[PDB]
Order: C-alpha cells, then sequence, then structure tokens
C-alpha cells in the first residue's frame, strides 16, 4: 500500500503516444513503477511555465528547436550516458541536444516534411511548384484539388519561402549567424508570392489547416498533401495508394525544409530523474521500445543506429532522408521560438490577406529582431551572473587563511598575489618595537604634539553615499594628544574621530618610523617595487571604512586591537550594486554642526550604495547571491588585501595600524575587471 514513485511523459499528439504507451507498460512489468504518457495541448508552451514553478512532466518530448530555451531557464537537466551509449546513436543527432556544449536531451528521431501523393490520381508527381496551378484545374475539371497541406503552422510553409533565399539565422560553414537573419529577402518573398498567388488563384484556401489537409488526401479528393512521417500510419489504414518524394523545386532550387530532431529532455525539476534514465536509455532507446512507437506512429530516420539500419530501405524513410539533405537542420538555441511566432503572423497574414507578403516578412524581420537583441542581452546577463559562483569554485576560497611564517617572495607571488587571493601571515611583525611600545600612552609622549591632518565624521562613516552625494569626511587639524583624549573619554568632539590615510615620512610623523619599517621586504622584492605609501592609522570603534575596492597591494598591519574585515573577491563584482554620485566633503563649523558641501567641478565618482552589515534586499537582491568572507586581524598580524578586493573595515575602540599601498601590476586582470564592470553597468545589473 504507498502513494509512491511515477514517471509522467508530455509527447506532442501526433506521434504515437500509445505505442509509447506500451512500452511504458513493459517498464511497469519490470518495476512497479506506473508509466503515464500524456498529449497535452501547446505542451511546448505550458511546460517551461509550469516546469520553473516546480511542476510539470517528468520528461518532455519535443522537436529539438525547443530545447534550448528550456536550458537557458534551466528547466532541463543534464543527461548523462555511458559512451557505449552515445556511440550507439548517431553523432549529429547527439550535437541536435547540445546546449552550450552540454547534453540536454535524448535524441529519438530524425523527421523532415516530404511530399505525399496519390498515386492513382497521380501518377508522376510534379518535380516544380511551378506545375502545380495547371495540374490544379487540370483536377478540378475532374472533381478533386491538387495540393492541401496544413497553412496554420509556417513549418509547412517554410520549405518554400526558404527555397529562393529565406533563412533563419544563417547556416553557412561552421554554424548560426545569430546577426544574419533573413526571413524578408528576396527569395522569402518569392516562395510566399507564390504561396499566395496560389491562395488568390483558389488553388488552395487561407482557412486549410491540419486536420482539414489530411482528412482531404486520405479521402481522396487532394491529389498531394505535405506532411512529415507521423502521417504515413493514418494514410495506411486509409487505402490511398501513396507514395513520398522529394519536394517540388521553386526557380530551379530545392524545396528546404528545416529538419527536426525528436527529443526528449528531463525535467530538472523531477524528483524521478534516475527512473527517467532508466526508461528512455534502456526501454525506449531500443530496438524493441522505438519499434513500439513507431509501429502507432512513424518516427522517420531513428537515431539509434541499430534500428535505423533496419528500416532505412524504406522508401518514405529514404525520401525522408533526401529532404533532410535538400534542407537544413534547425538550431536549438533559443531564439527558434520567437522566429517561429514572426513568420507564424507573417504567413496567417499574407495568406487571409491583410497584409501583403511585401509587409508581413517585413514586420516578421523586425519583431523577431527586437525579441533577437533582448535574447541576446538576457544571455550575456546570465554569463554575467553565473560567473561569481564559477570564479570562487575555482579560485576563490571561502575564508581568509593563515600562514604561520612569511612566505618566499616567489611562494608570496604563487600562491596569493598572482591568483589575487588574501591572507593572514603571522610572526611577521615580532621585529617591529611598535609591538611592544605603542601604548595610547606611549604615542602621548612622543608624538602627542604633533599636528595631522584628522578625519572627522558625524556618524562614523567616511567616503559613504548619503542620500544623492557620495560624501567625504571633514577635515580638521588637532595634535594627537587631543585625538587620544578623544578617545579616552577625557575630552569632546563633535561626530567620530579616526586619523587619515602617508605618514610616516610624508605628514611629517617621523619619530615612529623607527618603532617600524618602511617597507615589508620580502613583500618589496616579490613585487618588485617599493610602497607607494606608509599610512598611520588610529581611530575610534564608530569609524566604519564602507565597502569599495583599491588599486593597491594593501598589506595591512595591525600593532594593537583588531580589525574586521567584510571581503568581495572582483568576481563577485556583477553582484555589488555600483551607482554615480555627485562628490562632496563635509564642513564642520564651531557649532559642532555637520554640512554637506558638493564638490565643485569634480568628476562623479562612482560608489556602492549598499551596506554589506544591512542590505537592502529589496532594492538589491542580486546582492545575497554574492559570498563575503569574514576575517580579524589582530596585533602582530598581517593582512595582504589584494588589488580590486571589495573590502569594509571595522575595528575595536582606539585600534593602531600600519597599512603599506603597493601600486598594482595593470596587468591581464585588470583589463579583465574593466570589461565585467562596464558589461555590468551596459546589461542593467548596475
Ligand atoms: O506544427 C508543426 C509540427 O508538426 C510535427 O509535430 C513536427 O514534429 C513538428 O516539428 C512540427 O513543428
Ligand atoms: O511551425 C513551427 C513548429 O514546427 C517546428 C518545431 O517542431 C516547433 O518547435 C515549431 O514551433
Amino acid at each position: 500500500k504507498i502513494e509512491e514513485g511515477k514517471l509522467v511523459i508530455w509527447i506532442n499528439g501526433d506521434k504515437g503516444y500509445n505505442g509509447l504507451a506500451e512500452v511504458g507498460k513493459k517498464f511497469e512489468k519490470d518495476t512497479g513503477i506506473k508509466v503515464t504518457v500524456e498529449h497535452p495541448d501547446k505542451l511546448e508552451e505550458k511546460f517551461p511555465q509550469v516546469a520553473a514553478t516546480g511542476d510539470g512532466p517528468d520528461i518532455i518530448f519535443w522537436a529539438h528547436d525547443r530545447f534550448g530555451g528550456y536550458a537557458q531557464s534551466g528547466l532541463l537537466a543534464e543527461i548523462t550516458p555511458d559512451k557505449a551509449f552515445q556511440d550507439k546513436l548517431y553523432p549529429f543527432t547527439w550535437d541536435a541536444v547540445r546546449y552550450n556544449g552540454k547534453l540536454i536531451a535524448y535524441p529519438i528521431a530524425v523527421e523532415a516534411l516530404s511530399l505525399i501523393y496519390n498515386k492513382d490520381l497521380l501518377p508522376n508527381p510534379p518535380k516544380t511548384w511551378e506545375e502545380i496551378p495547371a495540374l490544379d484545374k487540370e483536377l478540378k475539371a475532374k472533381g478533386k484539388s491538387a495540393l492541401m497541406f496544413n497553412l496554420q503552422e509556417p513549418y509547412f510553409t517554410w520549405p518554400l519561402i526558404a527555397a529562393d533565399g529565406g533563412y533563419a539565422f544563417k547556416y553557412e560553414n561552421g554554424k548560426y549567424d545569430i546577426k544574419d537573419v533573413g526571413v524578408d529577402n528576396a527569395g522569402a518573398k518569392a516562395g510566399l508570392t507564390f504561396l499566395v498567388d496560389l491562395i488568390k488563384n483558389k488553388h488552395m484556401n487561407a482557412d486549410t489547416d491540419y486536420s482539414i489537409a489530411e482528412a482531404a488526401f486520405n479521402k481522396g479528393e487532394t491529389a498531394m498533401t505535405i506532411n512529415g512521417p507521423w502521417a504515413w500510419s493514418n494514410i495506411d489504414t486509409s487505402k490511398v495508394n501513396y507514395g513520398v518524394t522529394v519536394l517540388p523545386t521553386f526557380k530551379g532550387q530545392p524545396s528546404k525544409p528545416f529538419v527536426g530532431v525528436l527529443s526528449a529532455g528531463i525535467n530538472a525539476a523531477s524528483p524521478n530523474k534516475e527512473l527517467a534514465k532508466e526508461f528512455l536509455e534502456n526501454y525506449l532507446l531500443t530496438d524493441e521500445g522505438l519499434e513500439a512507437v513507431n509501429k502507432d506512429k512513424p518516427l522517420g530516420a531513428v537515431a539509434l543506429k541499430s534500428y535505423e539500419e533496419e528500416l532505412a530501405k524504406d522508401p518514405r524513410i529514404a525520401a525522408t532522408m533526401e529532404n533532410a539533405q535538400k534542407g537544413e537542420i534547425m538550431p536549438n538555441i533559443p531564439q527558434m521560438s520567437a522566429f517561429w511566432y514572426a513568420v507564424r503572423t507573417a504567413v496567417i497574414n499574407a495568406a487571409s490577406g491583410r497584409q501583403t507578403v511585401d509587409e508581413a516578412l517585413a514586420a516578421a524581420q523586425t519583431n523577431a529582431a527586437a525579441e533577437f537583441a533582448e535574447a541576446a542581452l538576457e544571455a550575456v546577463r546570465r554569463a554575467l551572473q553565473e560567473f561569481p559562483a564559477a570564479a570562487r569554485d575555482l579560485n576563490v576560497p571561502r575564508v581568509v587563511p593563515y600562514l604561520d611564517e612569511p612566505p618566499s617572495p616567489l611562494c608570496f607571488y604563487r600562491d596569493w598575489v598572482c591568483p589575487n587571493r588574501p591572507c593572514i601571515i603571522r610572526n611577521a611583525l615580532q621585529h617591529w618595537p611598535a609591538l611592544q611600545k605603542w601604548s595610547l600612552s606611549y604615542l602621548r609622549a612622543t608624538v602627542g604634539s604633533t599636528e595631522v591632518s584628522v578625519a572627522v565624521t558625524p556618524d562614523g562613516y567616511a567616503d559613504a553615499v548619503r542620500g544623492d552625494r557620495f560624501v567625504m569626511p571633514a577635515e580638521r587639524r588637532l595634535p594627537i594628544s587631543h585625538v587620544l583624549d578623544v578617545l579616552e573619554g577625557r575630552a569632546q568632539h563633535p561626530g567620530v574621530l579616526y586619523v587619515q590615510k602617508c605618514s610616516n615620512l610624508p605628514t611629517e610623523l617621523p619619530q615612529l618610523l623607527s618603532d617600524i619599517e618602511s617597507h615589508v621586504p620580502w613583500a618589496s622584492e616579490s613585487l618588485g617595487k617599493m610602497p607607494d605609501a606608509v599610512n598611520f592609522w588610529l581611530g575610534d570603534a564608530s569609524a566604519v571604512t564602507s565597502l569599495h575596492k583599491d588599486h593597491y597591494e594593501n598589506l595591512y598591519c595591525v600593532v594593537s586591537g583588531e580589525k574586521h574585515f567584510l571581503l568581495h573577491p572582483p568576481s563577485d563584482r556583477p553582484f555589488i550594486p555600483y551607482n554615480l554620485y555627485t562628490p562632496a566633503t563635509y564642513q564642520l563649523t564651531e557649532e559642532g554642526t555637520f554640512r554637506v558641501v558638493d564638490e565643485e567641478a569634480m568628476e562623479k565618482v562612482p560608489w556602492i550604495p549598499l551596506d554589506p552589515l544591512a542590505p537592502d534586499l529589496t532594492q538589491y537582491p542580486s546582492y545575497s547571491q554574492a559570498q563575503a568572507l569574514h576575517c580579524t586581524v589582530r596585533a602582530g598580524e598581517m593582512l595582504y588585501l589584494p588589488a580590486l578586493w571589495f573590502h569594509h573595515v571595522q575595528q575595536s575602540h582606539g585600534c593602531i595600524a600600519v597599512n603599506f599601498w603597493y601600486d598594482m601590476e595593470y596587468d591581464l586582470k585588470y583589463s579583465y575587471f574593466q570589461l565585467m564592470d562596464t558589461l555590468t553597468r551596459a546589461t542593467g545589473l548596475d
């Protein structure tokens, strides 16, 4: 007694779904699993709707041209076959179910349209489209019509349109040019004008759909129809003496029918992926499985070599193969879908007489171009959005790792600087007398009277976006001793203090340099250069440097206290919002009042509005797919904070620190970063 495992399949209702049912049974007799196959209308439109919310079928059958869109939306699981299995099916059938180098369905059958004619009514079928009108009035004058076929789905009409120059995209040597779309060129117009003239001269009827045609030919009311393999069973059971042959030519050139590979995709949202594989690989794609479907509705030229070889001597299949060679295989790109919609209306309008042929096709080219554009953009968006996770999976570790001693210059460059990952180096500052000497008492006896440039801000956030402005801190020149007073509580000051950022010898502040080093020698030998700056850092515990990135190799050394960093690799850029801001600077008056004051004749300054501590996920939801790294640097410790790394600094009260700025190498890594940042803004990711 259960409510248990199942396998539901969607397949179009012109295909042998009863044959597929039987195969479903032999499954259900060899496991307990009930296999139910369904043929809903517009199943290929329903699937991408319903499968994203998690519902939908387990397996979907359709011509392969639909299967790329399904994969661009991530609805199709990757199929993983043995190679004893991949060499069981023809190679080009696998290539039709390959999106962005990856397999997304199992190929079932290769199908193309052919000219089905009534051998009793028409002993020698026409070789040209141009004969058909002549042939029609000769047959109306015997009580029937010459040619009938579905005029409601562009798939049937397209072999003629493409004959004299029509083409979707462009399949010149190598593969498809998605800039070169050709649905409103001379040759497209020619075939379509011909189709429309057939209707005009009442050789055909614009209202004719699939069902009207099939019924007509199978009753012997039409000498010729145009259909694919699935249609043959219903004529065999009718008793029209019929043949299947090469499509007639137009203006001396062959009809070019888009070739379709019936494919089975697996629903990425299925709880049954592995039974789906046991069903298709080992029950359907067999001589036994394809036979049971084919007995119902002929599949065409199958993908399974074994059973393809056993059937290929059917003149109906040979003819199918002939027309497929004269035609071109459909691309599976997600642009296929809007292409069909565009031509569907183009044909339906030109045949009904609503628009001329020359405008219907013009409209279809224009409107399909506009979608082909937005589709391109979305493909770019995903590339940029899947990139950040792709990167950190490969190089960027989720923690800042510690070294127990300084690395060799070689090892420092090969392990950290070139791969652009941070680390904390230990036991590298123990030769600094600063580590023992630098007390807020020794600093007061040593540089207490020395006047420095001090950063004043109302809320502790220097260089942050405040409303519509990027605001820089107020500057006040104070001795260090009264910086220390305000920090120990002994005195008071408007806002939040912290010492600004070139001291140790260019401020000046030279009495401390002897307590430190002018550079990190193993770092300098590694980067092949001296630091551009050496900065002394002292400040309030409310000073929060906001999220930004530097064009410098920064060695952050902590002498007393702690430093709390929140890092993001340059890779996380597509998910880090950037805006453009009017640059300002705080003015502090002798009232303790902070006023925002636009920086005159400065360029707009790009900055990150996002607050990584408490992010507005409503305004910036994309940021929740970034991956922050956290570390804490403390007394005696040195953080290597690579170039272009997004960082956000906090510290304990009265934290003292020295940091070296080496200029970065402007290299391939930099140039790529500019490219991404630019593509992030163009594609409106922000
Ligand atoms: O409506 C036209 C359709 O007819 C058949 O189902 C073909 O398999 C499919 O490729 C074609 O698109």
